[PDB]
C-alpha cells in the first residue's frame, strides 16, 4: 500500500480495502509518517465517514504496539467507564463508585483530561504495567496513562493538538485501553460515530453500553433521554433510555458538564461525601450503566439489572465505600 | 479567525465565510501554519468541495504576496498555456507556437521547467529579465519559487501528502505576470468548473480544458470538455477534433516525460515532423489563440479555424523553431 493510494481512496469518498487502515496506522505508530501525512489521513478518514471495520483496524494496530499488563493481572470481568469527549467529572466519579461496588475497573486516559482530575485528587496516574496490575488487585481500580502504554503514539498525538478539531482519532481512547477490559459504559459525543464504536466493541464481543445523551452529553444524561447501543454477544441493539422511569428528576445541562481538574476534584469530594443533586444522580446513573454492562458478560434482564445496578451504585456512595476507595487509592500510590 | 474554527467548519462540510480561506492562506504564507494544519486544510477543502469564491481567495492571497513584473511590462493581451498536471511536452510546444504566431506568452512553472532547461532555455530569471524576455523574444517564463517564495512551505506539504487537492489548482491560477487570457488544462474534472469560475470572476478570457481521456490538455484521442470563460460567464462545451479533420490518435502515441526525450520531441515537432504529437500541439496552440481572441470579441468556429491556420503556419514557416532559437540565444547573452 501507499499514502497516495490510501488518501486518494479516502478523498474519493470510498471505504478502504481490508488492511489499508491498519497499514496507515502502523506507519503512524512506527514513526514512518510525516506530520502532513498523519493530518491528511486523520481528516480524510473523518470526512469520508469511518466504518466499524476501519476503526477496528486502527485500534487493533495501536493495541498490537501497546505495552500489555502482565499475564493474569486483569480480571476477566473488568470494566472501563469513559467518554470520547467533558464529562470527566462524571466518568471519574462513576468509575470510583463502580470499583467500590466490587466491579474491577481499569481506566485509560491522558492529560488534556481523565488524568488531570485524578492527580488533582492525589492519585498517582503515571504507573507502569506492573503497578497498574498491583493497583487493580489491591485497590480494585487501575489507571493506564496513555503516554506510558502507547509511547509510539506520540507523533499522532502532536498532530491532533496541531489541527485542534475532532477526528476519527478522538474515537480510539475507549477502544485502545491497554488492559483490554471486556465490559464498559462508553460515552460518545457524536451520535454518528456511537453506532460505529458499538460495532467495534461487538466485533471483539465485549459487553458494553455505548451511550449518547440526546442533549449531546458523552454520558447517560438526566437532562433528557439517551440513546443506548447495547452490545452483547457480538450483537448491537439500539434503545432509547429515560432515567425518569427510575425516578430521576430532570436536570439541565449546565449542572452536569465537567470543568477544570481542580474543580472536578472538588465535585468528586462533594458527591463521594454524600451531596445530593443532579451531579450525584448522573454519577449513580452512569455507574449503574457500567454495572449493567458488567452483568451482560454472563447475560441474565434489562430492567432488573438496572434496578440492581442503581441500588449498588447508590449504596456504594451512601455507605462511604466509594469515598473510602478513593482514599485507599491515594494511599496506594504513596506507599508503592 | 483560527485554525480550529476554519478546519472544523470544513470538516463539518460547510462552505467558509467570506475572508476565511484568505485568512488561512495568509497564515500559510506568513509562516504561521504548521505542516499538519496546511495538510488538514488542503484535504478538508477538497473533500468539502471548494467553491470558486474560496479558491479565488486562496489565489488572491498568493498573488498579493508575489513578486510582480515591473509596471507596463506585460502586454494587455498576454496569454498563459499550461495544465494542472495530475502534458509539459504539449504545453511547452504549444506556448512556443503561440508566441511565434505573435501572441505574447508568459508561462508559470517549476521543475519536477526541466524540458526548457534541456532545450537550453534559462528558466530562473527575475522580474526584470522576464519582462525583457517577453519584449525581445515574445515569451517569458516565471519560475514559481522565484516569484512565490512565501509559498514554499505549502508547496512542500503538497508533495508530502501526494494526493491531489484543491492546491493543485493554485499554480495555473497564480501566474505572477497575471495574463488575462489562456488555455488552462485541468486533470481533475471535479475541480475544472471551480477553476473556470475563478478565472470568470477576474474577467479573464480562458479555455479551461479537460480531455475526456483524463489529459490536462486538448486531446486527439477523443473529445474534451471545455469550460469557455469570457465576459465573466462560463459556458460548458464538449469539443471534438474530428470536426476539424483531426484523425484519432491513441494515448500512448502522445507519451513520454523524460527531459532529453521531450527536448527531442520539441525539436522534431518545431522542425516539422508530422503525426499525433504535432496535431495535439497545433490543437492546443489554436485553443490559446482562441482564448486570446476572446479578450476583444467571438465566433467560435471562425476563431478556431483562424487559430488552427495561425498555429500551423507558425510551425510551417519555421517561425516557431526560430523563436525557440532566439529564446535560447537571449538567455545565453546576459
Ligand atoms: O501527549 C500525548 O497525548 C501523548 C499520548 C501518547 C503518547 C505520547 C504522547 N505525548 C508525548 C510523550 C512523550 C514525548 C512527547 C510527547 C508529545 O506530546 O509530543
Ligand atoms: O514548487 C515549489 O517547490 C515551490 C517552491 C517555493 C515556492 C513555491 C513553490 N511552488 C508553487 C508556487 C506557486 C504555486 C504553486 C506552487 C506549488 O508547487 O504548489
Amino acid at each position: 500500500p501507499s499514502w497516495p493510494q490510501i488518501l486518494g481512496r479516502l478523498t474519493d469518498n470510498r471505504d478502504l480495502a481490508r488492511g489499508q487502515a491498519a497499514w496507515a496506522m502502523d506507519q503512524i505508530m512506527t514513526g514512518n509518517a510525516r506530520p502532513a501525512q498523519i493530518a491528511a489521513f486523520a481528516v480524510a478518514m473523518t470526512m469520508k465517514a469511518p466504518t466499524a471495520d476501519e476503526v477496528g483496524e486502527l485500534a487493533g494496530v495501536m493495541l498490537s504496539h501497546a505495552h500489555p499488563l502482565p499475564a493474569d493481572t486483569v480480571p476477566d470481568d473488568a470494566v472501563d467507564v469513559v467518554g470520547t469527549g467533558n464529562t470527566v467529572n462524571l466518568s471519574t466519579m462513576a468509575a470510583i463508585v463502580v470499583a467500590a461496588a466490587g466491579v474491577p475497573v481499569v481506566k485509560h486516559g491522558n492529560r488534556a483530561g481523565g488524568a488531570d482530575t485524578l492527580e488533582a485528587l492525589g492519585v498517582r496516574i503515571d504507573l507502569g504495567p506492573d503497578l497498574v496490575a498491583r493497583s487493580l488487585a489491591e485497590v480494585g481500580i487501575g489507571f493506564c496513562f496513555a503516554p506510558r502504554f502507547h509511547p509510539s503514539y506520540r507523533h499522532a498525538a502532536a498532530v491532533r493538538r496541531e489541527i485542534g478539531v475532532p477526528t476519527v482519532f478522538n474515537l480510539l481512547g475507549p477502544l485502545t485501553n491497554p488492559a483490554r477490559p471486556r465490559a464498559g459504559l462508553i460515552g460518545c459525543a457524536f451520535a454518528d460515530l456511537a453506532e460505529v464504536m458499538a460495532g467495534v466493541f461487538a466485533a471483539r464481543r465485549s459487553s458494553v453500553l455505548v451511550v449518547h445523551g440526546d442533549d449531546g452529553l458523552d454520558e447517560l444524561t438526566t437532562t433528557t433521554t439517551s440513546t443506548i447501543w447495547r452490545v452483547a454477544a457480538g450483537s448491537v441493539d439500539k434503545l432509547t433510555f429515560d432515567p425518569a422511569g427510575f425516578g430521576f428528576a430532570r436536570a439541565q445541562l449546565d449542572q452536569l458538564a465537567g470543568g477544570d481538574a481542580q474543580a472536578n476534584a472538588a465535585a468528586v469530594r462533594a458527591v463521594l461525601g454524600g451531596a445530593r443533586g443532579p451531579v450525584r444522580d448522573a454519577v449513580v446513573l452512569n455507574a449503574a450503566g457500567a454495572i449493567v454492562a458488567h452483568a451482560g458478560l454472563s447475560s441474565r434482564e434489562w430492567l432488573p439489572a438496572w434496578e440492581e445496578g442503581l441500588r449498588r451504585a447508590s449504596a456504594a456512595i451512601d455507605t462511604g465505600a466509594a469515598e473510602q476507595l478513593l482514599a485507599r487509592w491515594v494511599r496506594f500510590g504513596r506507599q508503592i
